[PDB]
């Protein structure tokens, strides 16, 4: 991966910088293809009833089916699409302006049968794949138990082998699940007891596709959510279940290889989608602001609303380049290994649309906070994208962690067009005193860098902006190389975020040095002790006196 | 007042520092207010209920009427209760646990009969105070149309004077008027053609107190509001309102400097409001970071949770400065124009109430975005804070020319304790090259700075977190001097809260230069004005590609 490579202070040149460019023919038919979808979603889609109902109805679905998106990524011998990921982005951009089924088609195709895909036995994609994809059956991913969540290494389901070794009995309960409410097949996670020669009773995890005609895997009632009514989480006990041995990934103990690479292969789609989503507010502030007077002005003419709409605009830009450039090196031949900057696009299109959406609402003003207008439901369901496949303070983790357990092991520019010249200088800057940062981190700590819970998140932002700026520098150069049109408002979105990002890292930079004065980590540790052995507020009221 | 004199370069040292302190018997019978005020919120308010439904229901209105809470700035003759600004603000912090509630009484008491004690005469007080502040009577204050929100001066409500001199005719609609579907007093702003000397027939702002009983004014359906549906927001029609001649604040003609004076009053409240929800919010998440296993061990020893929890006391500290400080200087021998300190304490107040808001439910993660827990009903409740009482966008405009144009006319340290030294040296240099900055502005933009509204948004923040981190100090200094308990516990969110307002504040005095290339005005004009110009996102997706 690119990112993989950043920490150690160089930056693949002949990569990365030519775009990822998809041929006309491909193009052509998918717009044949969106005609249809986008036709639909227009036409047939009824955001508010669905919001408000909080059921889906069951024409839409069967029309769904229909369409066929429920196998964008399922390979068409197997009744898919066999699209490749930068059309599934592309899709994406699209799928999202329901809200609520962009959630349910995301669990059936990004995780829940995800497993089937990547590690399932060839039997078993033939026996199941091909319904699933054809809508009849959906999978739902259980990991989660009540009392469990990160680190699902301690689950408590059990599973154990029968008398006659034929089948496994399975018995546990599993709380967050998207779309489990009439899902048909399930990729449970529990846990089995393994022998092997040293004679040891060690328990690992496994993994188990679950249909709900087996029995005793019961459905309780759906909770009701806060914005996303449309989906369907429900509740599901595992009581008794009986599982034939075939119903079994990879193979038995290696549960966690399976888990890990299901949560890592489908988080880059859903930065498209908040780009998607931020067009949509483009489409309808922008109106906004012109049929409305101020100041005996149109509001457009003021600078403080101007502001907002390049900051909407950058973050959408800059959130499509992540978007694009992820799902274009995923294309390449074999089975490369981005799933860092799948989070890096996670977590940045988590973070632009919670802030835009705010700024949106607020362009708006008191008109925007009725439901009249449909800026609730948008705000409501933009929340959910921070929880959303894992939560973004683990995704900070992931990107630093896992990327610096690489650069640990190895210790132990006429690319852009002259009009970015400075854009280009900045990031290898950046880049080189970022480098030597790691370094000496690497070096001080060595491997006590896991309790530094606060160096990991600064690392993680640093690394996130490098990301954004090196994919729209790319995008830029490609744009101004293609002459495309409106190429110098592009230039003008790439160099303001450049600028902006510049600063951010540096400002992060200068502090994680050993004798920076603006080092504020013991004080947070201090004061966030204080209270939390209080369990409430320390500091006494004003009004009391105490001579 | 403290703020006026920011940009002059030079600290009112006497006024700030000596922080306020309430006598020994006013502090005993306000605990002995709060007492069954406490009680009563506790025990009897359902909050779940009364957002599920969206009605306040009768018996707990009733209880509150017989509490006397509607009327506590009122004196003490016209049946108030005659609180202080201080108590009021103390009060504020029990009455804001329900969020409906708190509305209703922000909308009776800060605003709504603000106006006949401001400017009302003596008749008119002794003839409608007694009974408003009883509470069979609620004022609601009508002063937007269906195109007026902001700069009233362009109302389109017509208030002519009958051939026979002793009644008023008004016909008009205002829309977003806070509980305006119960009330029986509005404060009615309109226009009337006022004749002078001159001849002229120009029409000036007038108000008046309108009373349902007169007839001709009807209540519409209320609006369906996202998150505070206790509060009845309704629609209020004037068709032919017959208005005695005697319902006229002020004169004839000057209802636009009543209508800011009433706003310019009742903005420091809602300071210490978001205390008193987040301070409950610091308990409410912090058990629920001991009583969950992730990792074998309590979230608490996590080094996010521990940076969140002490962000959301650090601005839980730093408003009640704000808040505290505010309610102070007002309650002084007069009633000086601390019009700009209100206006600030709000903006931050309902800033860091968002972001604090956004963090305490990313804490609970996946659990606290369903409805069952309460904290949805503090997220959909924060968003108002951002809108009510006007937009605190606009209300950035007040903080950044009241000063300046107050600072135009004059153009054409050992009180603070040792230990907080550092942060008191930082101080006085973050105010004095900061005046340099606002002169030089006074010089280089001439009277244009008006239209440049960026400049005033930074100046607006440099002198929002300038009085924030004076607040604080002198707050802690109070503390450390008497001996309150955790007197350190203060200090260390003193210096916190001191060293982050001083970066933010030199980065933002940093870019107002003209040599500075840090400056991002010209392209967000140029990107802005082009988005506007083609009123959707211009850039094209990158699959699509030109020959
Ligand atoms: C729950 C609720 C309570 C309310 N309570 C009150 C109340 O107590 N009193 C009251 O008077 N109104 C109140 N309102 C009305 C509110 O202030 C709005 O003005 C109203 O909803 C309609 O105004 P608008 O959308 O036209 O505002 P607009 O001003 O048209 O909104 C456009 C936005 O542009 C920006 N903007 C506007 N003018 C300028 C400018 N000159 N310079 C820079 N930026 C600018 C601001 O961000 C503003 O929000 C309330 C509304 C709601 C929903
Ligand atoms: C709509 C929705 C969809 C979901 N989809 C899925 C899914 O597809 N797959 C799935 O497995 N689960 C899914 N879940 C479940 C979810 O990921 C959690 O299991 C759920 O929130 C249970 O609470 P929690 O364990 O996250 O508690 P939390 O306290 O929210 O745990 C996560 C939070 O705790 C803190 N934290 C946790 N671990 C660490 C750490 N090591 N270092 C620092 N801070 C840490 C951080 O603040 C982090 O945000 C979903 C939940 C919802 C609501």
């Amino acid at each position: 991966a690119f990112a993989k490579e950043l920490f150690l202070g160089k930056i693949k040149k002949k990569e990365v910088f030519p775009f990822p460019e998809v041929s006309q023919d491909e193009l052509n038919e998918i717009n044949q293809f969106l005609g249809p979808v986008e036709k639909f979603f227009t036409e047939e889609v009824d955001s508010r009833k669905i919001d408000q109902e909080g059921k889906i109805p069951d024409e839409t679905l069967e029309k769904l089916k229909s369409l066929g998106l429920f196998g964008l990524q399922v390979p068409e011998e197997y009744g898919g699409l066999g699209f490749s990921n930068t059309m599934y982005s592309r899709l994406g951009e699209i799928i999202s302006m329901d809200g609520s089924i962009t959630v349910t088609l995301a669990a059936h195709q990004a995780i829940g049968l995800k497993g089937i895909i990547l590690a399932g036995t060839e039997e078993q994609k033939a026996k199941y794949l091909p319904k699933l994809a054809s809508g009849e059956h959906i999978a739902a991913f259980c990991l989660t138990e009540p009392a469990s969540g990160s680190d699902a290494a301690a689950i408590r389901s059990r599973a154990t082998l029968s008398e006659d070794k034929k089948h496994y009995i399975l018995n546990g309960s599993k709380v967050w699940i998207t779309n489990g409410g009439l899902a048909n097949i399930f990729t449970v996670f529990a846990k089995t007891e393994v022998v092997d020669s040293d004679g040891s009773v060690k328990d690992k995890i496994t993994a188990f596709i679950v249909e709900r005609d087996f029995g005793g895997v019961t459905n309780g009632k759906p909770e009701d959510k806060l914005g996303i009514r449309g989906s369907n989480t429900c509740e599901v006990h595992f009581e008794n279940t009986k599982i034939p041995v075939e119903n079994i990934l990879g193979e038995v103990g290696d549960g966690f290889k399976v888990a890990m690479n299901i949560l890592n292969s489908g988080r880059f789609s859903m930065g498209s989608v908040v780009a998607g989503l931020l067009k949509r507010l483009i489409e309808m502030t922008a109106e906004y602001a012109c049929t409305r007077k101020q100041f005996n002005k149109r509001l457009s003419e003021f600078g403080l609303i101007q502001e907002k709409f390049a900051l909407m605009a950058q973050k959408a830009y800059v959130m499509e380049s992540m978007t694009y450039l992820t799902a274009g090196m995923l294309d390449q031949p074999g089975f490369p290994d981005c799933s860092i900057e799948a989070a890096m696009v996670k977590v940045f299109s988590s973070e632009a649309a919670w802030q835009c959406v705010s700024e949106a609402l607020q362009i708006l003003g008191g008109l925007g906070y009725t439901r009249d207008y449909p800026y609730e439901r948008i705000l409501r369901d933009t929340r959910i994208l921070l929880i959303f496949e894992g939560t973004n303070e683990i995704l900070r983790m992931y990107i630093a962690l896992t990327g610096l357990q690489h650069a640990g092991r190895i210790l132990t520019h006429g690319v852009v067009h002259p009009s970015l010249a400075d854009s280009a200088n900045k990031f290898e800057e950046n880049t080189y005193c970022f480098g030597r940062t790691v370094e000496t981190l690497l070096l001080r700590f060595g491997k006590t860098i896991m309790e530094e819970q606060l160096v990991l998140k600064r690392v993680a932002n640093i690394l996130i902006n490098l990301y954004g700026m090196t994919a729209v520098l790319s995008r830029a150069s490609r744009s101004i190389r293609i002459g495309l049109r409106n190429h110098d408002h592009e230039v003008l979105l790439a160099n303001t975020f450049c600028v902006e990002a510049y600063l951010q890292n540096l400002f992060s930079l200068s502090q994680l040095d050993k004798y920076a004065p603006e080092n504020l980590d013991e004080q947070i540790k201090k004061v966030s002790q204080q209270i939390l052995e209080k369990r409430a507020y320390i500091c006494a009221h004003p009004l009391d006196r105490t001579c």
